[PDB]
C-alpha cells in the first residue's frame, strides 16, 4: 500500500486537467483511487478508481475554477496512504450565456441609452474583460448593422449616439473574455424620441 510519488497536475485545456505519476517499482499495485474536488465546494468530492497506469485526464470539467487532487494506491494490503494534496486551476474559456436584463430607452432625437447586467457566474468561463453593443435600423434612412467594441466592464449602460430621429431599432449586446465574445443577448425593440 505505498505511496505514489511524484504526483503532478498538469492543465491541458480549459476543462481537461492531465494527471501524472511515477509507476511503483513493479508493486503489486490492484487499482488507483482519485480523489478530487472543487477548492470552492468542498462539500461535494468526487472520487474514480482505474486500472494501474501512469497517467489519467480528467475530462468535462468547469473553466476558471480550482480544482485538488489525491491519489491512492491500494493493493493486496488495502488503500494505502493519500498523496499530499495538489491544486491545478482550469483555463478561461468564452462565455456560455448572454448578458440578463437587457433594456434600453430613447433619450432624444439621435440618443437611445441601452443597459444591461453582466451574464450569471456560472457561466462566465473567466473575467469579463469588454462588452460590444450592437444595433440595426429598422425605419431609419440607413438600414445598416453598427456596432460599438471597447465598451469596458466597469459600466452597464451605454449611449447610442447619432442615429435616426422618431424610428425603431433593435439592440443587442454581448460578452467578452480574453478567449472571445460569448453569445449574444435576445433583440429588445425601441423607438426613437422626437
Amino acid at each position: 500500500p505505498a505511496q505514489p510519488a511524484d504526483f503532478q497536475a498538469e492543465v491541458e485545456s480549459d476543462t481537461r486537467i492531465q494527471l501524472s505519476w511515477l509507476l511503483p517499482p513493479q508493486e503489486r499495485i490492484i487499482m488507483y483511487e482519485l480523489v478530487y474536488w472543487a477548492a470552492e465546494d468542498e462539500d461535494q468530492q468526487h472520487k474514480v478508481t482505474f486500472d494501474p497506469t501512469s497517467s489519467y485526464t480528467l475530462e468535462d470539467l468547469k473553466p476558471d475554477t480550482l480544482y485538488r487532487f489525491q491519489l491512492a494506491a491500494r493493493s493486496d494490503m488495502g488503500v494505502g496512504v493519500f498523496t499530499p494534496t495538489i491544486e491545478a486551476r482550469t483555463a478561461q474559456s468564452t462565455p456560455s450565456a448572454p448578458p440578463q436584463k437587457v433594456m434600453c430607452v430613447s433619450m432624444g432625437s439621435t440618443t437611445v441609452r441601452v443597459s444591461w447586467v453582466p451574464p450569471p457566474a456560472d457561466s462566465r468561463n473567466g473575467v469579463i474583460t469588454q462588452y460590444s453593443v450592437a444595433y440595426e435600423a429598422v425605419d431609419g434612412e440607413d438600414r445598416g448593422r453598427h456596432v460599438v467594441d471597447g465598451i469596458s466592464r466597469e459600466h452597464s449602460s451605454w449611449d447610442l449616439v447619432g442615429l435616426e430621429k422618431w424610428t425603431e431599432y433593435r439592440v443587442w449586446v454581448r460578452a467578452h473574455t480574453d478567449v472571445g465574445p460569448g453569445p449574444e443577448s435576445s433583440p429588445v425593440l425601441v423607438r426613437t424620441d422626437e
